[PDB]
């Protein structure tokens, strides 16, 4: 039948005390946001950092997605953010008949998940995925000398919730940026060394998760393994996780827990430790991630 949507994960309000500093604050939700993998934080309403790209001289180019690439078994565009932008509203709006702000996230979610097992339509989108905050700048203001910082952004580049301000060093790396669209994605997977990730929407439309607990992390690798196709389920995972694309109804019914989220713009997103995560892009958008270790 159809989809049916996973329950929804926590999603946390911290007031201005509790919102102070991010290690302590996930410290404390980590008895119930470990037990689904990913949870959702609301930034108090006046915690509003301004966009610091670059935005003219930001070019890039995306990287093709075919969703049905895996059911089926020559695709290889330089944009500046406001031609993708076009390129992507254009594509939704045409996509649905509808204005792009007038979809449903229900729907978008609905037909991804069809189009992905659809062997009739071939639908290809693409992705401004994992580009580095070093080539345009991060879209946190940050004490460089490369952008000049007004005193009404000094405050968010000191911020610990700037994403360029998270302790990423282990015991013995920059944010990435991810420009989307509607129906771009990405596969499940989890992070080098089971580090946490924390992802933050700078604007545009929601980005959709799904988390998985690390408790069940062997249970989905065993469904994983079991209906990947032969070729790739004795793949290394680094190497499996490239094309790990599959139906959270799927792990579901394999009695894999799984919880889903719309993240919105102005919202952080934070996988813990061998959370396997998934997701994908309701419309045009603008994300920043990093890797850390508590
Ligand atoms: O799209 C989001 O918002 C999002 C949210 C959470 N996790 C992820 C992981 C993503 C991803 N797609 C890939 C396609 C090919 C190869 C690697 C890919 N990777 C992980 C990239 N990884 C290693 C290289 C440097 C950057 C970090 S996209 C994404
Ligand atoms: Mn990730």
């Amino acid at each position: 039948a159809e989809f049916v949507p996973p329950p929804e994960c926590p999603v946390f309000e911290p007031s201005w005390e509790e919102f102070t500093d991010p290690l302590s604050f996930i410290g404390r939700i980590r008895p119930l946001a470990e037990k689904t993998g990913i949870c959702k934080i609301r930034p108090p309403k006046d915690w509003q950092p301004p966009f610091a790209c670059e935005v003219k001289s930001f070019r890039f180019t995306p990287r093709v997605q075919r969703l049905n690439e895996l059911e089926a078994m020559f695709e290889q565009r330089e944009y500046t953010l406001q031609s993708f932008g076009e390129m992507a509203d254009n594509f939704k709006s045409d996509y649905f008949n509808m204005p792009v702000h007038m979809v449903p996230t229900e729907l978008v979610e609905k037909e991804f998940w069809r189009l992905v097992s659809s062997i009739e339509e071939d639908v290809i989108v693409e992705y401004g995925a994992d580009i580095s905050s070093k080539d345009f700048g991060s879209g946190f203001p940050v004490k460089d000398g490369r952008r000049k910082i007004l005193p009404e952004e000094e405050e968010y580049a000191l911020s610990g919730w700037n994403l360029n301000n998270m302790p990423v060093l282990e015991q013995s790396k920059v944010p990435w940026l991810y420009v989307g669209m509607c129906f771009s994605s990405f596969c499940w997977h989890i992070e080098d060394h089971w580090s946490y990730s924390i992802n933050y929407l700078h604007w545009g439309e929601p980005k959709t998760w799904y988390g998985v607990p690390s408790h069940a992390a062997e249970q989905l690798e065993e469904v994983m393994r079991e209906l990947a196709p032969e070729l790739f389920e004795s793949q290394p995972d680094l190497l499996h996780q490239l094309v790990t694309i599959m139906n959270p109804n799927v792990l579901m019914e394999h009695g894999v827990p799984v919880y889903r989220t719309n993240q919105c713009a102005g919202e952080f997103v934070v996988t813990f430790p061998r959370a396997y995560h998934s997701g994908f892009n309701q419309g045009y958008n603008f994300a920043e991630a990093v890797n850390f270790c508590t």
